[PDB]
DNA sequence: TTTTTT
DNA sequence: TTTT
DNA sequence: TTTT
DNA sequence: TTTT
């Protein structure tokens, strides 16, 4: 989502869309992607949509970074955006690069979040 | 409830006639100003401590206003580089909506030739 | 067309896009548009035709300014990068930024053809 | 007689194993290393000065190689910024090629993701 | 020291 | 963090 | 470890 | 007679 003047950069985290098979939403190397929670995901209350620019959907984020993510949504610890590099033609996965911005107040918690899940993010 | 809606790429201007310094890779907030005695469609860009930076283009301005004062999408501005410019400044602009007004933001752009996009701020 | 690889900016001029309600092809603001010389065209032997990035025609480049760069462009003198900054839903015509890019040894003589048709380079960004 | 078909953005990478200064909004030139033995779709970075720079990323260079050795476009490489990076370089690319090829040039492409698209070399001011 | 703020 |  |  |  939109974030607040005062979010800072947090660092960026690599990851993977999953189900592509699943979905129709193109993407191509290099285009934004959408993080969209559906907490009301029958097979996974953390489940996190990724979508294209226009809406449609291109797959999931993987459950086991789902996991970890879904509380830093559904807090609004961090807003994180998404974008595919490479493999965006893939059949089942494709890779995924996420920024994280939030405010300064908010960064210790969304590493911690991380951390507690196997997951750490990388430099600026 | 909101979505994203893809991205748009512009200039802030005027950055002469203001004293608010940007670094790069920082947020900017775009601000109406509707009794702007120059141009009705005026839209101020201010750095992250509210001291005005310049104003968006009236082109882009004369785009954007109309989104801006009927709430159709929110519109986050950073500056990725060129922050440091003397007479203009790049600025990369994201925007978020519902779903409900996703048609209306796009109208509105098309009249005066924009199309949002997928490019990220990085 | 591609420029070769020791090519530099010359810097920049603005222009407009002309005859729009005559062709289908779609730009958008911030959009590359290809400059095409159409030297085959019945109307003007200079004619330099506007298309996106497709390939679909958009329109023409206005007349006065396709005499100053027709000479430019048939000579390789410079490569020209045409952008719509804004007005690329507009009914007739809209305008066109130019980035010109060439080897040093011809910078003078680009400058001196658009100062031969009142028209003048400007800086190129940073 | 070659028409554009778009850009495409990307990277230089492994920098710094080479000597090749690049300055800002300089061209480069793309140069095909088949004979690289640890990639034949190796596309080395050149400057205007013929030294190297560095190397495309292995999935754009994947991607392109095709592209290069069947002649199905000339790939025309700018500096935009940051070419005094220490370890990766950002590099806009432009596609030019006869109308005949553009739909093989953007098959080749959507294989593996990438879609040319209208950016410019730049913006403006 | 532009496309020269809005 | 940071080639091919 | 074959989406979530 | 407001594209080229
Ligand atoms: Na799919
Ligand atoms: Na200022
Ligand atoms: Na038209
Ligand atoms: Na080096």
């Amino acid at each position: 989502g939109p974030g607040s003047v005062d979010s800072v950069l947090f660092g960026s985290l690599r990851g993977h869309v999953v189900g592509l098979r699943y979905y129709t939403g193109v993407v191509n190397n290099n285009e934004m992607v959408a993080l969209q929670r559906d907490p009301n995901n029958p097979y996974d209350k953390n489940a996190i949509k990724v979508n294209n620019v226009n809406g449609n959907q291109v797959g999931h984020l993987k459950k086991e970074l789902a996991g970890a993510l879904a509380y830093i949504m559904d807090n609004k610890l961090a807003q994180i955006e998404g974008v595919v590099p490479f493999g965006a033609n893939n059949a089942f996965t494709m890779p995924l690069h996420m920024t994280f911005w939030g405010k300064e107040e908010n960064r210790k918690a969304v590493s911690d979040q991380l951390k507690k899940h196997g997951f750490k993010l990388g430099p600026a």
